[PDB]
């Protein structure tokens, strides 16, 4: 399973969803998560995230380990997304800000 981590919060470019062969991504207000039972680890998405937020589960940084379980839990409540859409409005101002998990909306 690939894991979407912090920097996607408040950026949500959705460039990642075009490349996906299965419907692995599930959509929230300002973040996207990958459903771990459905990702087939094709690795195609992580070169596409402008925010460089997608990691192989085995490569999620020490300080971002929360995300592995977050992606699994939210993937069970959030709707599947399959079309790219426009990035959230202020996406570049937040790209690269650390500590964005305090801003996650459900
Ligand atoms: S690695 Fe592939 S199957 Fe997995 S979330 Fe990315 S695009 Fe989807
Ligand atoms: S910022 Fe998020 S919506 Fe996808 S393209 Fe990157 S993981």
């Amino acid at each position: 399973a690939f894991v979407v981590t912090d920097n996607c919060i408040k950026c949500k470019y959705t460039d990642c969803v075009e490349v996906s062969p299965v419907d692995c991504f599930y959509e929230g207000p300002n973040f996207l998560v990958i459903h771990p039972d459905e990702c087939i680890d094709c690795a195609l998405c992580e070169p596409e995230c402008p925010a460089q937020a997608i990691f192989s589960e085995d490569e999620v940084p020490e300080d971002m380990q929360e995300f592995i379980q977050l992606n699994a839990e939210l993937a069970e409540v959030w709707p599947n997304i399959t079309e790219k859409k426009d990035p959230l409005p202020d996406a570049e101002d937040w790209d690269g800000v650390k500590g964005k998990l305090q801003h996650l909306e459900r």
